[PDB]
Formats: structure tokens, C-alpha cells, sequence
């Protein structure tokens, strides 16, 4: 019949407002359309009802009352659910027109339901996988932390004064505690959790539990054992919002779930979470409509060495910038540091108000990692360019160039603009002395002699303009705002005063061909039991070209004329390059270096607001400390 088919179509399509219209006059009373629609929406939403199939059968007796059997199957967060039932169709006249109407009752939601029975949907959170460094040191783990609560029966006739004192002691409100004590499940002998506390605060727990009826347990909790020292690398988890929950695939989260918002917590959310358990049941009888068991998440093992991480943190902790430390042979990531930072434990245990407001008004954006953003690299481009110039035959490292004065233009067509070098001591300038004196004209002429096409292709072999193959998302490096579309922009990009932007991670990666082999190494955060150093582009420079570049980068640190000579550090065997990118404004300082003798460490460091602190020098002093002085 038409009415039944239309009702079934509306219900398969889950349009409950259209469904309410077909109900009998009796059911219209005692159940308002508001309550009908709200009850369906709430139950189906919270249970995760999807894949709904309602199919109708055949009538039996032939009249003003019919019976039509039907069946319902569906998928819920707790599994497949299906039942059979019989709809009563009564013919009824309202106003002046008859119609067949369905005599609805709560058993059309789930079969167990009736006018004295409801449904409840509880969830079981799995154990989240943990994050370890290369030596098994826990970076994002699960630990048992104190949990202060109230047993109501133990309060006696002191409930009010106890709530007042405990609210003052735990920085909660009296209303919040009372709301928790008034929950439906709360019985006089049950422990009512009130607040989770960090492990280092047993004195607070001792003070608080010494009140009437206030007691203590331990609850499992995420914990970030090194806090802001690894905050950008771990990221964090925190409670999911109702709006976030509405966007996810039903079943994967509940209203009380943690979700990874930033860092590796977010990047590996699926691996770390696991499977959420569910139970749909009827509270008046205890009957279970459906049930699904949880499943723990998987652990994550990183290449990070927390010792290197902490050395870099100690150097950057009061500044604004980033530092990457790679093992340039294997491509493993020893350290990823960004400053300023934050304690991700704040998102688990709660923030103090002053700290939250501090972090949100900080103009250097503590919650944002800087090692995956792209900044102007400045002079640090020069060796890379040199590599390309040696790779594509247009540059010989041992041949000197004629440069007279401190200014140079290609021809009259530049006019008022010329490339400026800081010194004019050397008139015959080879590659080594070009790097040591950071000669801008040398490298402008390198770019020009090279041409735009070869230089673009070369920059692409060092990983510009492509997705960065790395497990932590890295914004792509840019050669120019559009393209190298003029001799002037080409020359400026040659010596690092153009439109280019690199990430610290990428700059670290792009000095790896200089260390030994010439290969651009594929960086990785994930610890692998395989001792296989993956290559990202093969032989982007030759071995002998890498040696030629290493000579000049060595000189930058060891020759008195170099930009990285001060401070003189006995013991280190470090070759590298400095940079300063300007922004009455500020300027950012760069140092990229590697151990040209031990070949097992490379660091890139970038610090902001260094114009009044000696520029790149301020960075250099902090960078040399990171290297083996043995």
C-alpha cells in the first residue's frame, strides 16, 4: 500500500519529520513531533546508525485495521543490529479526509524498547600507542596519575564546607563539583572523579584528601615526559569536541575520546589510537542490544636521540627559531627543535590561566613548529648553487674569477642596480675564497653563466618544488614567487637575495650531498631496523664536487676571514655556511654545518631577530657547541 511504502522510504532515507506525519491520532497525542524527531536523531546519531535497510512484508487479514510485518537491519558503533516486527495500519479520518496511519511505538527504534524502557550507548576507549625515541626513552606515554574524587556517603553533614574547601584547593567551582555529584549513576558508595593531577603533585593530593569524604585513586593518562623540550615533535592529544566528533566516521570516536591535534600525535592518529569499543544496551533490564570490544593502538619508535634534542633545546629555549639535527649518512633525524614552545601536558591536565594567556598572546607563536615552515635562506644557498654549477660543467672550483670593486652589473640594462660584494681584497676569486669571503658577485655570475633552465633543474634535483618525502609534514621549498624570469632575479637568487624560501628540515637535507657521496639523502623520523640509508636523488653532485665545496665550507669556519670563525672552538672539525635574511626591520640568522671528518652529524639552525645581536654570529656560537669536539 502507498502509505506504507512512503513511510518505509522516508525511514530508509531517515527523514523522521516526514515519518511523524503518518502516525495515528493517538500517537500524535502524548508524543509531539519535536520529541519524536529528537528521540530518533539522538539514538541514531549516538549509536552511529548507518547502512539502514527497512523492508516491508505482506498483509494477512482482509476493514479499518491492517497488520504489515517488516524487518530492519542496520550497522551501529557496536555492530550489526536487525529485528522483525509488525506495524499496525489504522484507517482514520482527520478533519474531512481519511488516510491509513501507522500506530507507531518505541519498538520501531530498537525492538527491546517500550514506554518504560530507554537505550544507552557507552564506549570503551582503547589504550593509545606510545611514542619512543631511538633508545626506548618514552616521549609520549601512558602513566598512572593521581585522581582526586568524592565518595558522597563519606561526606556526612559536611558536604557544603567540603565542596567549598576542595573547590578553593583544586581551582574548580562549587557548581562543577555539585554537577559531578548529581550524575545519575552516582550512588552513595561510588567514587565520583573530580580532578586528574600530574604525578609530581602528591603534596596537593595529600592536602586535598585530608578533607571529609575526599579520597584518591590513580587513573591512566597520556603524559609527555619531556614537555616543551619535544612539544612540537610529539604534538598533543586532547578531548574531542562535539563538532569535531560530528565530522568523523561514526564509531571511531566518542564524546569522551582523545584525538591528536598536532605533531606526531596527529600525524599517526590512526596507528596510535586503535579501535574504539561500544555497548548499546537497555538500562532497565540490562539487556545488551549490541557490543564490540576495543583494541589497543600501536607504538611508534623514532630516530630522535633525546640527548641531541636536549642540547639543541638548551641552546634555543629563550629565542625564536628552529634547529634540525640529522645523521647525514643514514638520513635519520636526531633532533627537531622549535622555539618558543609549550608544555603539551597542559592539554591533558589543564592550563593555568596565566600560562594559557601567555601562550596565546606570544607573537612568536609557540604552538607552531618552525622547522617545517619555509623562510628566506639567504647566503646558505651558495654551496648548493655551486654544486649545480659544478654538476652542469659551467663552474670549475679551482678557476679564479676576475672581480674588481665592490659592485657589478651585467650590462647597462640593469642601470641603477648592481650586485654588491662586501670586500674587494681579492681580484682573482676561486670557489674556496668565494665561500670564505661570501662573495655575492661570484655567485651572481655563477647563476648568470649557468642560465635559468639549468639552475632551475639543479635546484629541483636538490628537492625544491616537490613534496618533501618525510613523515612529518614539511611545507614545500620555493625557488621563486613565480619563476626565474629575469637576469636580475636569477643573479640575486644565485647569492641568496631573491625570492627563495626553504624549510630548516630541507636545508639540513640539502647539505647532505656535501658530506661524502654526493647523494641527496631521504630524511626519516621513523626508526627502522634496516641499516639502509634511503636516497632521495642520486648523485646531485659528484664526490669531487662535494670535496671542492667542503674545502670552502671548511674555510668558512677555520679561515680567519670566514663568517663562522668566531668563536674559535678547539676540537671541532665542522664545515658549514652562514646566512642572514633581512625583513627599520629585523633579520634572521642561519648556520648549516656538518662534521667533515666524522661525517655522522649535520645541523641546521635558524634564529629570528638577530640584527642587534651580531646576526649569523649569534647562531654560529650556538651551533658549534653541538658538534663532537673530540
Amino acid at each position: 500500500w502507498d502509505r506504507m511504502e512512503a513511510f518505509v522510504k522516508q525511514w530508509n532515507d531517515q527523514q523522521f519529520d516526514d515519518m511523524y506525519q503518518s502516525l495515528t491520532k493517538d500517537v500524535k497525542k502524548e508524543i509531539s513531533k519535536k520529541d519524536f524527531v529528537n528521540r530518533y536523531k539522538a539514538i541514531y546519531e549516538q549509536a552511529g546508525v548507518k547502512n539502514l535497510k527497512v523492508t516491508a512484508g505482506e498483509v494477512d487479514k482482509d476493514k479499518t485495521m491492517k497488520h504489515i510485518p517488516y524487518k530492519v537491519s542496520m550497522n551501529t558503533n557496536a555492530g550489526k543490529v536487525s529485528f522483525k516486527n509488525t506495524a499496525v495500519l489504522k484507517l482514520e479520518k482527520t478533519d474531512d479526509e481519511e488516510s491509513w496511519n501507522i500506530d507507531w511505538d518505541p519498538s520501531f527504534i530498537f525492538k527491546q524498547l517500550a514506554d518504560d524502557k530507554t537505550v544507552q550507548i557507552m564506549s570503551i576507549e582503547p589504550k593509545r600507542g606510545q611514542i619512543y625515541d631511538k633508545n626506548g626513552k618514552g616521549l609520549a606515554v601512558n602513566t598512572d596519575v593521581p585522581e582526586i574524587g568524592i565518595v558522597p556517603g563519606e561526606l556526612g553533614d559536611k558536604k557544603e564546607k567540603v565542596i567549598k574547601e576542595l573547590a578553593k584547593k583544586l581551582d574548580l567551582t562549587e557548581d562543577d563539583i555539585k554537577k559531578k555529584l548529581d550524575q545519575g549513576w552516582v550512588k552513595d558508595d561510588s567514587f565520583v572523579p573530580l580532578k586528574k593531577v600530574k604525578p609530581d603533585q602528591e603534596k596537593l593530593v595529600s592536602e586535598a584528601t585530608s578533607l571529609q569524604g575526599v579520597t584518591r585513586t590513580n587513573v591512566s593518562s597520556r603524559y609527555y615526559p619531556y614537555g616543551e623540550k619535544t612539544a612540537h615533535l610529539t604534538g598533543y592529544v586532547r578531548a574531542i569536541t562535539a563538532e569535531e566528533l560530528k565530522k568523523k566516521k561514526e564509531g571511531t570516536y566518542s564524546d569522551t575520546s582523545n584525538i591528536g591535534i598536532a605533531g606526531l600525535e596527529n600525524v599517526y592518529e590512526d596507528k596510535l589510537r586503535g579501535t574504539t569499543g561500544w555497548k548499546i544496551y537497555v538500562p532497565q533490564t540490562g539487556e545488551v542490544i549490541a557490543e564490540k570490544k576495543a583494541k589497543d593502538g600501536e607504538d611508534l619508535h623514532l630516530t630522535i636521540d633525546i640527548k641531541t634534542q636536549m642540547k639543541l633545546y638548551d641552546e634555543l629555549k629563550d629565542d625564536s627559531g628552529a634547529a634540525v639535527a640529522l645523521q647525514p649518512k643514514t638520513g635519520e633525524t636526531l633532533a627537531l627543535v622549535s622555539a618558543p614552545s609549550y608544555d603539551p601536558n597542559g592539554f591533558i591536565f589543564g592550563w593555568s590561566d596565566k600560562e594559557w594567556k601567555k601562550l596565546n598572546k606570544d607573537k612568536n607563536n609557540p604552538f607552531s613548529a618552525k622547522f617545517n615552515k619555509t623562510y628566506a635562506p639567504g647566503s646558505t644557498i651558495k654551496p648548493i648553487a655551486a654544486a649545480i654549477g659544478i654538476k652542469n660543467g659551467t663552474l670549475k672550483a679551482d678557476e679564479k674569477k676576475t672581480i674588481k670593486g665592490k659592485e657589478w652589473q651585467k650590462d647597462s640594462s640593469w642601470g641603477g642596480y648592481s650586485v654588491t660584494r662586501v670586500s674587494e681584497r681579492l681580484q682573482q676569486v676561486d670557489l674556496e675564497n668565494a665561500l670564505i669571503t661570501s662573495d655575492n658577485i661570484y655567485f651572481a655570475q655563477n647563476a648568470l653563466d649557468m642560465g635559468a633552465d639549468t639552475f632551475t633543474k639543479g635546484l629541483k634535483t636538490f628537492g625544491f618544488s616537490e613534496d618533501v618525502p618525510y613523515e612529518f609534514p614539511i611545507q614545500k621549498s620555493s625557488i621563486a614567487n613565480d619563476k626565474l624570469d629575469s637576469d636580475i632575479l636569477l643573479a640575486d637568487t644565485g647569492y641568496g637575495q631573491g625570492q627563495m624560501q626553504m624549510s630548516p628540515l630541507h636545508l639540513a637535507t640539502a647539505y647532505t650531498p656535501f658530506v661524502d657521496n654526493g647523494d641527496l639523502v631521504k630524511p626519516t623520523l621513523i626508526k627502522k631496523d634496516s641499516q639502509t640509508a634511503d636516497v632521495w636523488h642520486k648523485q646531485v653532485v659528484t664526490k669531487e664536487g662535494a670535496a671542492d665545496i667542503t674545502k670552502g665550507l671548511k674555510g668558512v669556519v677555520e679561515d680567519e676571514r670566514g663568517s663562522a670563525y668566531q668563536p674559535v672552538v678547539k676540537g671541532i672539525t665542522v664545515a658549514g655556511k652562514t646566512g642572514t635574511a633581512e625583513l627599520d626591520g629585523t633579520e634572521n640568522g642561519w648556520f648549516v654545518g656538518y662534521d667533515y671528518e666524522n661525517k655522522d652529524l649535520l645541523v641546521a639552525m635558524m634564529i629570528q631577530n638577530v640584527q642587534d645581536r651580531g646576526g649569523s654570529h649569534y647562531v654560529v656560537e650556538k651551533a658549534k657547541k653541538q658538534f663532537q669536539s673530540n
